Order: C-alpha cells, then sequence, then structure tokens
C-alpha cells in the first residue's frame, strides 16, 4: 500500500483520475457491475476499492463510509494516488414538500453544518460543487429520464439532531438546531445528508473537481425515519445517474 | 413609489421580471443602450435604473453602488416589484497569476467576507450562484471568444485591508486578513470583488436567482492599484446571458 | 487623480483636514451652502465631493453613499489627501418611544452589526466615537436648542432584516436578528443607521477623530417605512448642527 | 429490525446494558472471543456487532468506523436498544517525547476538534470521560501492569490537516490549525485520534457513561521507528475494565 | 516580596508545592485551623495567604476572591513560588432536584462561561480535573460519609445573568442565557460556581494538577437565593473534606 | 442585608445613588477619607463599603475586587440599593511610548477581553462609558492640571497571558493573544485594565451611567511589572480627579 488507510497503490488504480465514491461499502460492487471489467481492489475498515472500465478509460469505485472524517481520508488518499474528479453518490432525507420519495436531487452547494469542512478552510469559503461535474450529472439524469431537482443540501456532522430528529433516545435537540430545518425550508434548502460539506469543500479549495447526487429515501415532511419498501429501488437510480455522469467526465 | 429607496414603481417595470445589476450608476445607461427601446426610470442616491427589452420583453438595468448594504437594498425592492432574475456584472482584480487582464470570470459562488449575507443566512450557508444562471453566462462567454474562468470568488466589504492591500493610510492590516490573500490563492480563489457575498447568499436564501460575471481590469500579483474592450466584453456576456434566461 | 475611487488630488483639498461626510450624494450641495465659497471637486459613483470654507480654513463636504464599504472607501482615500476628522450627517429610525421624529440623536459608540468594521479590529474593540467630536456635536444641538438624545446606536449592513423589519418580499428574518430590535431596546439603544460601526471603528482604530450626528425620520415604535413629509426640517436641523459642530473642531 | 443503521433488535441484546466500541469493524470478532460465547448480531456499513458473556452477563461489541458522525449512529442506537455504558478501545500515536510505544492512554476528556460533538452542547461544554469508567480503565491497567499515562487527547475530524500532517497531497494546512500541534503539546495533551470528542460529549450530555483507553503504536516526536503485542494489551484492560463496571 | 499581588516570598512557602485555595478571603484561617502550626503569611486585596502543617509537610490556603481574573493571578503567582497541586474549595448552586443544601458536589470538569480561560486554552480545550486530585477527593469523601455526587459543573462569569437570575434590578437576561439553565439541567450538569473554569483550564494547560469540590447552599429547581442560617454548617463539610484530600496528595 | 454578597441595606445608603468603584479594599478607605463624614458600612469578601458626604449629598464607595465577576457583582447590587452613577478608579500599565508613569486615563470605551460582559450584551454592543461621566472625569483632570489622556482601554480577564506577560511561571501566551499587545497599540489603545469592559457594558445596557479613570503605574514598552516606589505617588493623583469628578455629577 501506498497510502495509510486504503491499502492501494498507484499501480492498482492504472492511470485512473476519476472516482465514484458511495458512502456504503456494499454500494461499491453495485456501482462497478454497469462497467466493464469490474474488479475488487482491497476493502479496510469502510473503505472498499473496486476498480472498472468506462468506455475503455479506467475508474475507480471507493466506499467513504458515513461521515466527513473518514471521507476526508478516502478524497486525501485517492488524490495521492491520482484521482482529481470526485463524484459521490448517496442517499438523503428531502425537508421539502414538492420532493418524493424517488427523486434524484444534485447539489451545487452544501451548508457546511460538519467539522472537517474546516479543517481545509474557514467557514465563509462556500461548499461549492465544481460546474463540469454538476453539469454532468443534471444532463446525466435528464437523459436516463429521473425527476430532478438542483440546489443547496444540508450537510450534517450526525444523523439525529442535526437534521432535527427528535424520536431519539433523549427525545431533545441542542438549542443551536432546534427549529434549524424548518430554516433551512424557508431558505430553498432541498435535504439533509452528511459528507458533501467536507467533499465539496476540500475538493473545491485544493484544485480537485467534485460532484455531488442523491436518490431521495425519505421526506422529513411525512417521517423522520425512511421505510425500506422503495430504498433499495432509489438507490439504483442514483447509480445509473452517476455512472452516465462520469461518462461525460472522462 | 411604490419602494423606499429605488424611486420606483410595479407599473415601472412593464413586468420585467430579470434585472442586470452593475455597481457602477454611470454604466447603468451604457448597459441599457445595447437593448431595444432603452428608457431612463429614475436615479436617487446610488441607485440609477433603467428599462429596456430584449427580444421585446422587459428587461431592468438598476446600480447597486459598491457594497452589500447598498446592493442588498436594491435587489431587495427590486424583488418587491416583481425581479427574480439578478445578474451581476461587474469589474474585478485577479489574485492568480495564469489569468490575464481582458478575462471573464463566471463566479459559482463566494467566500463571504462580508456582513450583510449574515443578515440573511448564517455564515455555513454557501454564497453559491443558481445554476441555470452560472450556465447561461458560460454559455454567453463561449458565443463571443472570450477567454473564461469558471470559479470561486473572494468578496469583501472592503476594498483595501479586506484585500489585503498595504499602500495605505495607516499601511497596516488587522491579523484576521494578515496573510489572507495567500490563503485565497491557494485554495484556488480567481479574484477580488465587494458585492457577490451579498447577492448571491441573499438570492440563494430566498428563492431568487442570481449570477454573476466581471471583467478583469488587473491582476494583483504585479500591482495594487488599477484594453477596455473588456468591461465592453463583460457587459456583451451579461446582455447575451439574459436573452437565454428570459 | 491621487486617489481611485474620490476623483481628488491633495490639491483639490488645499489643506484641509476635516470632512463632513453625509451618506446622499445629493445633499452634498446642500451642506456645503451653510459655508463660504462651495465649489464642486468631483462625482464619481456615489461619491460627490465639494469643497467649502469655515472661519477661513478648507473644509471637504463627501458622500459615502449607503452601508459601511463604500463609506471604507472614501475615509481611507480622503485620509490619504490628508482628512483627520470626520463628521457623518445622516438619517435615522428610532426605536425608542420617547424619542420623536425631528430629534437629533449624537452617537457616542455603536453596535457592530457590520461586516467593514472587523476589517479594521475585532469585535471586542469599541466602535467609539472621538471624544472632542461627540463634544462640539452635542454642544452645537444644544446652542441651537434641538432636543437631543446622546447614546448607542445600531448600525447595520442591511436596511431590512438587520433592522428586524418584516414587510418585505420574503416576510422573514434570519434567526440571528429575529428579536433583536427588543433586546437592543430594553438594552437601551437608540436608533438604526448603516455606516457609523464602519466609520467610528475604522478611524478609532487608525488615530483619526469621528463624530456622528442624525436626525430622526421615523419611529419604528409605530412605523417601518418612514413618513415622507418629516425629510426636510429635520434634515437641516441636524445639518446645522454638524455645520457648528465643525467650526468648533477647526 | 427496531434501529435504522446497526440492524438490531433489543431482543439481540439480551439485556445487555454495556458496549466495547472499537473503530474497526474487523477488530469486533477478535474482542469478542476474547469473551465467554461470542455470537455475530449484524453487519450494515461500518458497523459490525458481536453479543459476548462476561462473568454470566451479556456484552456488546460495536464498531463505529472512523469519525464522530458514524460513532454517533452506532451509539445513539445502541442507546436506543438499551446500553448505557460505552468503552472506547484504540490504537494511536502520541505527541509527547515521553510517552513509548507499548505504553497505554486513557483520556479523562478531549479537546474538541470536531463537528459532531456540537450537535449534543456547545464548544464550552467539556469532553470529559465519566469518573467510574475512567478509574476502572486505570486500575485495569495498573492490574496487568501497563505502564500508562492519564491525560487530554486531542480529537481530529481529519487525519492530515487537524494532526497538522503535512506530508499530503496539498502539503499546506488551512490557518487555523497551522501551529496547532505545538500548542496542545504545550498543554500537555498526550495524542491524537479522531472519535473521543464526539463519544465524550454526547455521553456526558444525556446521562451515558464513556471512557476510552488506547495502546501507543507510533510516535511523531520520536525516531526511529517501531515496529500487535499493544493492540492486545489495550483490549485486554478495556475487557478487564468492562468486568468492574457491570 | 517575589510576587506583585499576593504579597509573598517563596521562603515564606517553606517548601509547600499544595495549596488549598478557597474563594472567600474570611475562611483562610478556618482551613488553616484545621492543620497544624497555623501561620498566617499575608492580606492585600481579596488574597490572604496563611501557611499550615499537614501530617508533617508545608501547606498553603490562599484565597482567590469571586471571579476567573482574580483566580488566575493567585494561581499563577503560587505557581512562580512553587505550588503545583491546587485545591478549590468553594459554594455552590445545584440545578438537579436529587442534590441537597448540605451536599458536597465533586467536579470532573466544567462548562466554561467564563473569559479567562480562553487566555490559557482555545473554547475546545476541556475544563477538566486532575484525575488524581479528583480520586483523592471522592475517596476523602468517602471516608467521612458526606452524600456525595461527582461531574460536570457550569462555570460563569457572573452570578446573576449567566446563572439565569431573574429576580435583579434589570429582571432580564441577554438572549444567550435565556433558557440556558434548562439546557445544562437536561445535560446532567450538576451545579454554578464561578472559578473552576479558570482554574481547572489554566491547571490543566500548564502541567499543574487541580481539584474542584464545593458546598451547596441553595437549589436552584426551587429558589434563587440562598437563606443565612445553614450556611455555616454547609461550610465545615466541604472544608473536612478538602483537607483529608490534600493529605492523600502530598 | 438587602444585598447576598455586600452586606448593605438601603438604609445605609441614606439616598445615595452615585457610587465611586476602586478595584482594592484597602483603597476605599482612602477615598472615603478626601470627603466628608467617612464612616464604614461594611466587609464581606473583597467588598469593603464606605459612606461619605459631598457638598450635603451622600455617596457611596465600594471594592470591587479584581475582575470583571465580582465587578459584576458590587455593580448589580448596589444598582439593588439605588445606585445610578458609578465611577471606577483603578491602576493601568500604559502600552504606548508618550504616556508615563503617573499620568491619568480616562476611558471612552473598552476592548472587551472580558468574560462577564457578554452576560449582559453581545460582544459588537460597544463597552461606551457614559459622556457625562467621562466629561467630568476630563474636565476635573484638567481643573487640577494632571497630564491626562483620553482613549480606549483594553480590558482583559487576565493581568498575565491575556496583557501578554511572558515573565511567568509557564513563559508562553496562548495563539490568541501572541502579538496582540503590538496589535492594540498599532490600533491607538492606551492601556491595559480588567474591570471596565465588564462595569462599562453592564451599565450603558442598563440604563446606569458609568466612568472609568486610572493612574498609570508602569508602562509596558520597558517592563512588565510595575515598581513599587512610585505607585503612591501616582494613586493619589487619580483619586483627586475621581472625588472631583463625582462632585460635578451629584
Ligand atoms: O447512503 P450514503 O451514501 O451513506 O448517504 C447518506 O446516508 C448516510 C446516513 O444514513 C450518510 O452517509 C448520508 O450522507
Ligand atoms: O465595477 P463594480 O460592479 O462596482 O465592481 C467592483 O469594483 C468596486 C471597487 O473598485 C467594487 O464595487 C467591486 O465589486
Ligand atoms: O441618510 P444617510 O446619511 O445615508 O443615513 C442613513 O439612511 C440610509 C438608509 O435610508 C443609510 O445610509 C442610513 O445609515
Ligand atoms: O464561596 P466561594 O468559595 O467564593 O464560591 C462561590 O460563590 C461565590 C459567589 O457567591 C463565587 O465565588 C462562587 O464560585
Ligand atoms: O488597582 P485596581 O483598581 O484594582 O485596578 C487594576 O489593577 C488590577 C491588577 O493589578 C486590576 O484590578 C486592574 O484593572
Ligand atoms: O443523512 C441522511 N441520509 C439519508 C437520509 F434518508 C436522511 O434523511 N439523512
Ligand atoms: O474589489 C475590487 N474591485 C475592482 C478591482 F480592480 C479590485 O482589485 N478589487
Ligand atoms: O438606516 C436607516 N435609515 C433611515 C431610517 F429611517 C431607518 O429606519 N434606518
Ligand atoms: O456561584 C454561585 N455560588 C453560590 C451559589 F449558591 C450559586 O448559586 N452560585
Ligand atoms: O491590569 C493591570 N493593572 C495594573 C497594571 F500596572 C497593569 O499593567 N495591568
Ligand atoms: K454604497
Ligand atoms: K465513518
Ligand atoms: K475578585
Amino acid at each position: 500500500s501506498d497510502v495509510f488507510h486504503l491499502g492501494l497503490t498507484k499501480n492498482d488504480l492504472q492511470g485512473a483520475t476519476l472516482a465514484i465514491v458511495p458512502g456504503d461499502p456494499d454500494r461499491v460492487e453495485k456501482i462497478a457491475a454497469l462497467m466493464d471489467k469490474p474488479v475488487k481492489l482491497a476493502s479496510h475498515r469502510e473503505f472498499t476499492t473496486w476498480r472498472a472500465e468506462l468506455d475503455g478509460k479506467p475508474v475507480i469505485v471507493c466506499s467513504t463510509g458515513i461521515g466527513g472524517p473518514s471521507t476526508s481520508i478516502a478524497v486525501e488518499e485517492l488524490a495521492q494516488l491520482g484521482i482529481r474528479t470526485f463524484l459521490r453518490i448517496g442517499t438523503t432525507g428531502a425537508i421539502q414538500p414538492h420532493i418524493n420519495v424517488g427523486d434524484v436531487l444534485v447539489t451545487t452547494a452544501s451548508v457546511r453544518l460538519d467539522g472537517a469542512s474546516l479543517h481545509f478552510a474557514p467557514l465563509e469559503f462556500p461548499a461549492v460543487a465544481d460546474f463540469e461535474c454538476t453539469t454532468a450529472l443534471v444532463e446525466a439524469a435528464k437523459s436516463i429520464g429521473a425527476t430532478t431537482h438542483v440546489g443547496v443540501t444540508a450537510s450534517s456532522d450526525t444523523f439525529y439532531p442535526g437534521q432535527e430528529r427528535y424520536d431519539t433516545y433523549s427525545g431533545r435537540v441542542v438549542r443551536h438546531f432546534k427549529g434549524s430545518m424548518e430554516e433551512w425550508q424557508a431558505m430553498g434548502v432541498m435535504n439533509y445528508e452528511m459528507e458533501s460539506a467536507t467533499l465539496l469543500t476540500m475538493c473545491a479549495s485544493q484544485g480537485l473537481r467534485a460532484g455531488m447526487v442523491a436518490g431521495v429515501i425519505v421526506n422529513r415532511t411525512q417521517q423522520e425515519i425512511p421505510n425500506a419498501e422503495t430504498m433499495k429501488q432509489t438507490e439504483s437510480h442514483a447509480v445509473k445517474i452517476v455512472v452516465e455522469a462520469a461518462r461525460r467526465l472522462l
């Protein structure tokens, strides 16, 4: 291994400069499966890496796990190995009433409710996605059919209190986040997830290209916790779109 | 008049929903003169407004003056009048050595070195431009063949200390902004200007579309204080972008 | 031209060291007319500069525009040309029920709800007026018999949300400023305006003298948008005070 | 499944109230095997959970993953299922010259260089460990004869910039963290790791007991470098401490 | 005299490395008298210093006054004189319904609602007690059979608004501290006092050992102001404990 | 006693609405003795209270102790008892080269390097002195011939790291305050002391009048620790001025 965590050498990448980066290690194989010559490279902790081939060019799929910290490790080490473009494919909860479960969201920029982004740039720096990556995701979504929404996303270091969930061990939310969901809602924010603030800030401040798309598995104006019955369908929908977007970015 | 500062009514807009917003009130006539049936509506303080027509649809050009505060007045009061799309056209000084005088900068999002943005959303909220607006500015720049950089802009409430200029009365820069140009340079920030953090934040947080394009008049890796076929180029672009957004 | 925005030279000033700084460019001519030999020097963007004479000594009257940012440009560039004393004359919205339209308010120090002041001193530094300038403004007011209040002012980068106005496009106010008017009120803050925190802070932190006076055109305990027909007898009452204070400061 | 991420029922736990929480899911089975009747319960993402038995009583072993975010999910969902004591076990790298490889660090409290802790309490709230848990860990380490340090740990949301590592892609560290390691060293901070600020804050602010213990495998200040013995040393200590807290 | 505020020389200490540091200067003689060979060393301002002997070893008792600022002076200057272990014994207000007046509260760490702690470490640093000092306090309390609680303490730069007292001249609390007692209560915070955040932060940030014990004189779940007649005996309970803990740390 | 800490009743004050508030309890008798009919009222902790008479009116002299916290207690409890005007008299280290030992400094406003002021108003609020108290202190200084400076004061919760002293047990200053003295000095700040940020902030946000004056006992461009062999010459100069200012404010 050339890096401390991922268990990868520059040779393993075979000249790849683009990585699809899902949160879930089990999703890595599914994403590689839509491409050619899918091959497992390594798996340590929450970091599972495959390589595949897209229009004859080598591409990396590598899981981040949940959160900015492990995301920050995966992105840094991939970048040491030569990755310059990063596409997160995730799952998300919508907070707007018109955004349905199954919809696909493309994040232009993120509300930074994380700590890791601050380790790369002060809060005033925008967690903004790369224009070409964002353009690639929107055009990709259009071409495969999805009902898509394009906008700002709130990116939180927690699943529970930072996304104002109250059905929890304690039933309470710290003052800073009490009433917060309603305010992001009034501000047109589309959804919550957990990694994009870190990804987007660390790439935009180090000359790396990054994009972000997620599939809606729950609407927070209905429920706190996602239903299981439609999660899998939504996941494959977003995965199809990220793979197609990668294709226009080679 | 239906608004406190601009001196305009809903009627005066004639159904306009898009406004091009330069900083200099003296630039407003020049921009409107590129469009059809240009007409001065009003000027009070730093806010000079003209109406024109672009492809037979009414369009507003209205100056913001320098800074987030006057900008925030103009955007709010235009929004009360029916404006939903704001395209800023500016001048700017680049901080990256590969960016030449002449060049055009389309801003995707801004470093919020301002105060007014915080009156709409806390610092964590991104001062991000609307995607259709940015797309339309990039495509308009490609249409007239300007060399274009797309990225992040540092938006400062001062011309001097916030942009780390030392050639001043006091000659010093407060600790917070000491070494700051260097940091933004290494983070790939393209340029300094003074209104986009306010504009983009207030619009992104209230359902209004905004975009920013500027022409480069100086590179800070040479000089501190600022071939004018370039302000011309940027005005041509913002107009062409407005056409695609109507 | 010796400076980048104002369009002025050191010679234009004729050795002036005091400038009266209104916000509105269309007020500059009016203030210069209470003085001797008023002449227009320059007019660029929102910066109209005239020069007049007071007890035989040259004096600048120069508009700042709305906001700390354009105010910071005017004060700095005037300071490069030799101005050491700055007297702001403004209009303002009072937030105390005992302060009436027509009253004159002299500002001892300002609540820093602006961005530009931070570019000169950290938040903890007091946006405090120079003691001599305040003295001269208070004594000028007393000498023309104006009903005067002396205290703290809240200085906001916005006209609308930062002064907790709700009669707006969005109808709402960000968490940080919700309930804020009532807090400032209970703390004895006299009024809202938009430039004093920047002026006073940048002056007090750089060896320059500054003072602030303003006429009350509305009272926010009954109205948001000022009445149209009390912005004439008030504007001129406050202008006379700042011209008379200028005399006592030369 | 009673909880969304971990894939566990209350019944899976069999009345367990104590969880040993390593970071690496691949270490869960090993720590479980050191006790009686080890049984796998689930595995999803980075959360691998085994149940085991310690002096006749049911005990949980569950990985958090790297970082406060995933840690906060594991802890919350385990708490819903009835866990009231969490003992963090890991390996780490010291930043003091007097701390040697093979030594054990018990953490009284952490410097909060993370984001998740703030979601449970404002920054002024101390990321302190529970006194009973900390005592059990110290007594456990003494009883097997480890060379031990008891003190403050800095808990970072990054492995790289937050621990002032410069051997990176960019090779630079953001202003805020520049000079930070030297400050923490002068302040007596023993080490860096990435989960304890979130674990200790969220537990101490919700009436749950938490402690942490770690083996030192590496030292930043030291040269030359060594090198499994230290991993199994700290694990024996956490297991013996769990024993005292049942 | 070797230090500017306390009026002491190293020689006055006679090799002492441990000080008991109460808040009130009138309490110092009381604490010294429980030990052997009690001798007054000095008294300037709020700093009264006595020396005594404990199991044959010299020991300092020195008052801090109220507040982190003067606490930081006494601790810094006693440290220059060779003190390495500080044990604060104080009075305190419980905010939990199970805690009684007369009870002994041992602080593991404090919520830093103070200013002086920041002058030694940024806010993210834990105001945590030394493990040996805390251990000695707990065991000392157990040995005399005092009813004791161990946990987190809120340490406020004020007695009134920072501890959310409304029975005051103004009768109001700044928004930052409105509803704050309730949040600390829900977070399991035992109590309020005024010096521990400063003491514990400066000591832990400089390699000095510190411990914090205090007697409860009021419960804030029922009333703001402590009663008169029962304060004298609560004092005697935590004073026995802080002296006994001192014995275990020599 | 009507108040918890100070040990005073309303009747002890005899209608007094003005208090002079030194930091040092031992200085209270000194100050009262310049006036008529001085009598000790009470002494508890660092709060020593005397009452005297100035041109026929009763006046209070009451020590604050060192620091914002105890200062906040004395001002609150005196305000409950009817005090509306507070004049602090203190000692101070000058940080400008032209300001000498023996000089008198009148503070117009303070840099808030304290914690207690935040418990009354957020940081943006200016710790500004009252205009009448300041005017009276400056004119009082003029009438007795003292060499006087009027300006901003840095008000710190510590004597040592917060005023950037390095001659200490640890020998380091925390990142936040490293180089800070040179920056306050460049910003025109005259001096360091420890109570005025709290006093002035808490009074200006509650409708109480406060003034601040101090004698310079050390110059920091030369020396960290004040030299005792020039301190009692300078203390009695400033005491004279505050008593004369109080006369003008009755
Ligand atoms: O499904 P993934 O990609 O993990 O995406 C999202 O969901 C996780 C939480 O359930 C977080 O990782 C979040 O950002
Ligand atoms: O030419 P405009 O649009 O004013 O743009 C830019 O230049 C001004 C300063 O010279 C600032 O207002 C800045 O943003
Ligand atoms: O009338 P001037 O002096 O601009 O003063 C005030 O009014 C303006 C808003 O109408 C702001 O500029 C405010 O501070
Ligand atoms: O009685 P002491 O030891 O001072 O302790 C406590 O009470 C004082 C206020 O009543 C503060 O000093 C507080 O911390
Ligand atoms: O001499 P006094 O009034 O205490 O004033 C000053 O000096 C003390 C420190 O020596 C602090 O109290 C400071 O502000
Ligand atoms: O972080 C999240 N991931 C997935 C979700 F459905 C959600 O609501 N939040
Ligand atoms: O804010 C700025 N505007 C215009 C410029 F040329 C510059 O450098 N900075
Ligand atoms: O900034 C302001 N200027 C003038 C006003 F009347 C007001 O309310 N606010
Ligand atoms: O600081 C405090 N000391 C003593 C008390 F009783 C209290 O409530 N607060
Ligand atoms: O707070 C202070 N008091 C007195 C001094 F001489 C000094 O420097 N600082
Ligand atoms: K302006
Ligand atoms: K993780
Ligand atoms: K004190």
